[PDB]
């Protein structure tokens, strides 16, 4: 099992981390032969002197994002969704001559055409809210260019639930935490579980997320990180969905629809090949590259889940840190919860580390 050595890897590589970034509280999850081993670090609340536990609620940040399309995909799988069908369809007010060749894969993908990163803090209702995109004016031609924005997959889950019937809090609970037996997942931490939440902090000071319109499908979710664990096992051996639409579900999300040179797009998941060089994953982590408008190339028809593949997704709050990675090929992935935001390369650098330790 290499338990020993394994439990050794983690402290040697996120304790010099904690320190040279000044990290006050960390949780980590790793799945080594399908058996998830935690280790918890630091404190949740130095305040109150309340340490870190498999049971503390972190902020995941756009580490929801993986949630919406996933929720997004047990939809198409149900048929009640097409990843064609245009906007328009689930949304008619929209009437902007703009919005006409724009489909639902493309605000699943950030390839509508510069939709902004984040929705303007101006907006603050439905109204306003249609009126914003109804404004709004591309500066590229749909299917041509990818850039990384809350206003393009948020839009997409909150109407990619319409046709259930139920709000977006209901529909995640009841087709996919339930099911996947994610019990301490939460978009509103209930008053029986606030215990469990920490805090993040930022200028010294200590933050907690504040609520603005499509959160929930962009940076919504909380949960502690064993939920991450599961939630993790079921992404990277999906075979074991018992549910059959789920299951598909978590296929979609993982498929591939555009190519961004080294890396490929999903439902809220990006993949590199496996094998990939650190230095390329961790180099295209780096903000001057994530955030960036980058032309695409596509998959048509969209490959199906490639198991040789390092799909990931980094996540951030104002005062939290998150991210997660997983070869699927070789059984293994990890979960890095972190009170606090820090350089994202820096988190998918010392994954790699205790990640490729375990090869
Ligand atoms: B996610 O990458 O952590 C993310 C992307 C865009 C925006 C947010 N948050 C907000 O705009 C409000 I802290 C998170």
């Amino acid at each position: 099992v290499s338990e020993k050595q394994l439990a050794e890897v983690v402290a040697n590589t996120v304790t010099p981390l904690m320190k040279a970034q000044s990290v006050p509280g960390m949780a980590v999850a790793v799945i080594y032969q399908g058996k998830p081993h935690y280790y918890t670090f630091g404190k949740a609340d130095i305040a109150a002197n309340k340490p870190v536990t498999p049971q503390t609620l972190f902020e995941l940040g756009s580490i929801s994002k993986t949630f919406t399309g996933v929720l997004g995909g047990d939809a198409i799988a149900r048929g009640e969704i097409s990843l064609d069908d245009p906007v328009t369809r689930y949304w008619p007010q929209l009437t902007g001559k703009q919005w006409q060749g724009i489909r639902m894969l493309d605000l699943a993908t950030y390839t509508a055409g510069g939709l902004p990163l984040q929705v303007p803090d101006e907006v603050t209702d439905n109204a306003s809210l249609v009126r914003f995109y109804q404004n709004w004016q591309p500066q590229w031609k749909p299917g041509t260019t990818r850039l990384y924005a809350n206003a393009s997959i948020g839009l997409f889950g909150a109407l990619a639930v319409k046709p259930s019937g139920m709000p977006y809090e209901q529909a995640m609970t009841t087709r996919v935490l339930k099911p996947l037996k994610l019990d301490h997942t939460w978009i509103n931490v209930p008053k029986a579980e606030e215990a469990h939440y920490a805090w993040g902090y930022r200028d010294g000071k200590a933050v907690r997320v504040s609520p603005g319109m499509l959160d929930a499908q962009a940076y919504g979710v909380k949960t502690n990180v064993q939920d991450m664990a599961n939630w993790v096992m079921a992404n990277m051996a999906p075979e074991n969905v018992a549910d059959a639409s789920l299951k598909q579900g978590i296929a979609l999300a993982q498929s591939r629809y555009w190519r961004i040179g080294s890396m490929y797009q999903g439902l809220g998941w990006e993949m590199l090949n496996w094998p990939v060089e650190a230095n390329t994953v961790v180099e295209g982590s780096d903000s001057k590259v994530a955030l960036a408008p980058l032309p695409v190339v596509e998959v048509n028809p969209p490959a199906p889940p490639v198991k040789a593949s390092w799909v990931h997704k980094t996540g951030s709050t104002g005062g939290f840190g998150s991210y997660v990675a997983f070869i699927p090929e070789k059984q293994i992935g990890i979960v890095m919860l972190a009170n606090t935001s820090y350089p994202n390369p820096a988190r998918v650098e010392a994954a790699y580390h205790i990640l490729e330790a375990l090869q």
